[PDB]
């Protein structure tokens, strides 16, 4: 019950002046929304870099408001580029922010100043470096060698509210992989062309930083490519002109014939960097280098050790205006009650409840196992049991002619054993996967023409696609294409599997003097496991046959997940206790953001259909956003529900709350609990228990949706949720985030870090 954080308190901030002066930006007041905030955050960075002061943006009312420190002297007030010229009219009332104070709306302002000053000792340490603004600091010396790629260890350091009052520091260990040798001066023009969009570490003498390769320069390092006052100057000459004092040999003795790269500054200037000084960052999720990935998974005691070691070594001294701000040696620790997993309802009126008489750890593991075994027991089974509507299995022709039939036979039987009530009996159809070209167009040509023939009787289809590109850090545009077209022109609900992984499970055999495909089970896939998993996710879940639901009400009557990536939005809606789940995709006019009118359309459309099956009057709605919530999205959700409270579809005093679900947290914190130290674990640090949680603030909490009994390796990564709007108390949102993440439908005997609401969003996009 004893949990330690990676929160370290900050002392000697006791009544420290932080003085600001609000300005407001007239700009180009046309708000393209996504474009409006790119430029806002563009100017704050440009202004911050040029005057070396903590400029911030405060989005309330007009969403402008750049906060200028009172201590800056000359201030341009007018700023060029940015299309139409911008003007900043000061809003008076200079704010002297205290750090001993209660919660303000200027706490975002206070956290930014605190953030800015905290990285000055770090940015000045010659032995550390930072990839870009806002990122962790890494040691210049690599931790580990790993045979042509280097492993660098870093620590993110972010300011945050302390739940006992005042301010503190949250940290986490990070790893970055960089190839050991540079690109090199001798690498030729064609090889350099092949690196566009990759990112490399640039050791520009003592200033190390990261950039993205945008183009290859027409000019080598020693040929004049720009000018320092009219006169043409080589890149080699430029690095000499901007070196200091005892510049390293490496930056003044560059091969004149080496090539140079070009990149854009975080203010969009173009710069060059010599390939002799550039080191490719190894995207290991792009190229499966898993022995590399293994070096990155740290035990809880390693992770704790690296963070505490870092704290005591680099944030020990910090003089800001003389002030002596110490980071305490003791991370914040507290006693808390841990959420028990919720009672669950299965088929045949059977509930699964955590056993409160066994000890917590043994009870959680029995519980987690029982979600699978109850789901599979023909005596209890799925909560929702019914015949499937007609189904279709759409296979490539090359597959129907080889192992398709054995796979389909095995697959149907797997569905019927997992979900006996369904009577899965799919029509098996094919498309001419070799008639048109095997790229995305051509695969799609054959698919549309099967559709156009009307060969997909039935509204549900499971179609087997070929993998076009691998690289798990890619976009499978074929799958999205098939769903967009099959949903939009025909009435199809489509689920996707690929042909490579099941195909590895079958080998051809000669039996009774006839070729046959039979399962194999050496190395490559576990075909039985694949068959069970695909049966649950593609057939059962794809027909909304939920295996189990919450027995008890969440704090919210309805929670809606929202993710938008790559101009495609997903809305999931969970009501009852997961008894009612709906997922709508919709195209988006911006890459990662939604128009207000679009939010209000999709949600009233989705909810209106479902309201007659929500048999309790609705009075709490929650929205879970993946990442940042945008003001136009909030307006659409408050408008949607204020409307329904007036129609009578919902309680006249219903309320909305908006929470950002930060699967990639901007302020990542760890939680540990403790154990007897034991040879193998000299400090006795273990993962936190499954339901552990911590709030820092009314707006910021963390729940271990993953944790002690149920993790295989590594240390639990607490899910950061941040309150964007609304009455609901942050503690309540964390509790039913936890309860929603116990609906582990894609893999019941496992833990699941995301609540079901936004997990369904990642599934629908991925």
């Amino acid at each position: 019950m004893t949990l330690e954080t990676t929160l370290f308190p900050l002392e000697g901030l006791e009544g420290l002046t932080a003085s600001y002066q609000l300005y407001a930006v007239k700009g180009l007041s046309g708000l393209d929304e996504t474009e409006y905030h790119k430029n806002v955050n563009l100017l704050v960075r440009r202004l911050s870099f040029s005057m070396k002061a903590p400029f911030v943006a405060l989005s309330r009312d007009g969403e402008q408001f750049i906060a200028v420190p009172n201590y800056v002297t000359e201030f341009p007030v007018d700023h060029r580029v940015v299309r139409a010229m911008v003007k900043l009219v000061p809003t008076g009332e200079p704010l002297n922010l205290r750090f001993d104070a209660a919660d303000d709306e200027y706490d975002g302002l206070r956290l930014r100043y605190l953030d800015f000053v905290l990285q000055q000792p770090l940015f000045a340490n010659h032995h550390l470096w930072q990839p870009g603004s806002g990122q962790p600091f890494f040691h210049k010396k690599p931790l580990k060698r790993l045979d042509d790629v280097d492993l660098y260890d870093g620590v993110s350091v972010r300011a945050a509210k302390h739940p006992e009052g005042g301010f503190g520091i949250v940290c986490d260990a990070r790893s970055k992989f960089i190839t050991h040798t540079p690109i090199g001066a001798r690498a030729d023009r064609k090889r350099l062309g092949k690196l566009i969009n990759r990112s490399c570490l640039y050791k520009m003498g003592d200033h190390w930083y990261q950039f993205r390769i945008d183009a290859v320069s027409d000019w080598k390092v020693g040929e004049p490519s720009l000018f320092e006052g009219n006169v043409p100057i080589s890149l080699a000459q430029q690095l000499v002109r901007t070196a200091g004092n005892a510049a390293p040999k490496s930056i003044i003795d560059l091969d004149p014939e080496g090539g140079a790269l070009e990149y854009f500054t975080s203010t969009n200037e173009r710069r060059m960097a010599p390939a002799e000084l550039c080191f490719l960052i190894e995207d290991t999720h792009g190229r499966r280098a898993a022995k590399l990935q293994r070096q990155t998974i740290l035990s809880p005691s390693e992770r704790r050790a690296r963070v505490n070691g870092f704290i005591r070594r680099y944030l020990s001294e910090l003089n800001i205006g003389g002030a002596k701000l110490s980071a305490g040696a003791r991370a914040h620790a507290f006693f808390t009650e841990t959420h028990m997993p919720p009672a669950l309802s299965f088929g045949n009126g059977t509930v699964l409840a955590p056993d409160t008489s066994k000890d917590r750890f043994q009870a959680m593991q029995e519980y987690s196992s029982m979600r699978r075994t109850m789901m599979l027991d023909k005596k209890v089974g799925f909560f929702h049991q019914d015949v499937f509507p007609p189904q279709t299995l759409l296979l490539p022709e090359s597959v129907k002619k080889s192992w398709g039939p054995a796979f389909a036979s095995d697959f149907v039987g797997t569905v019927q054993e997992l979900y006996p009530a369904g009577g899965y009996r799919p029509e098996i159809i094919e498309y001419r996967d070799k008639a048109y070209g095997g790229g995305v167009p051509g695969q799609m040509k054959a698919l549309l023409e099967v559709a156009e023939r009307g060969e997909i009787k039935s509204g549900d289809v499971l179609v087997m696609l070929h993998r076009i590109n691998g690289a798990p850090r890619a976009q499978d545009k074929l799958a999205a294409m098939v769903c967009n077209e099959f949903e939009k022109r025909f009435g199809k609900r489509v689920q996707v599997i690929h042909s490579d992984s099941p195909g590895r499970g079958y080998k051809r055999i000669f039996k009774n003097d006839k070729p046959t495909y039979v399962q194999q089970r050496g190395r490559g896939v576990n075909i039985k496991g694949y068959l069970k998993g695909a049966a649950l996710n593609k057939v059962c879940l794809g027909n909304s046959r939920w295996p189990f639901v919450l027995r008890d009400p969440l704090n919210a009557d309805v929670t809606i997940g929202i993710d938008v990536k790559n101009n495609m939005a997903v809305f999931t809606m969970v009501a009852e206790g997961g008894r009612i789940v709906r997922v709508q995709r919709s195209r988006s006019r911006q890459r990662e953001q939604l128009l207000e009118s679009q939010v209000t359309q999709v949600i009233t459309e989705m909810l209106s259909k479902e309201l007659p099956e929500i048999k309790k009057q609705v009075q709490r709605v929650v929205i879970h956003r993946d990442g940042r919530a945008w003001p136009a999205e909030i307006a659409g959700a408050r408008k949607t529900f204020a409307d329904m409270a007036e129609s009578g579809l919902i309680a006249v005093d219903a309320d909305v709350s908006v929470f950002e679900v930060l699967k990639s947290s901007p302020a990542p914190l760890r939680l540990f609990s403790f154990e007897e130290p034991t040879q193998e674990n000299p400090k006795g640090v273990i993962n936190p228990v499954l339901g552990s949680w911590l709030k820092l603030s009314e707006n910021d909490g963390y729940i271990c949706t993953t944790g002690a009994p149920l993790l295989l390796q590594g240390t639990a990564d607490p899910l950061h949720v941040r309150k964007a709007f609304g009455p609901m108390a942050i503690e309540d949102a964390l509790k039913d985030v936890f309860d929603l993440s116990c609906l582990t439908w894609p893999k019941p005997d496992s833990c699941m870090r995301l609540p079901l609401t936004i997990k369904l969003c990642d599934i629908a996009l991925f």
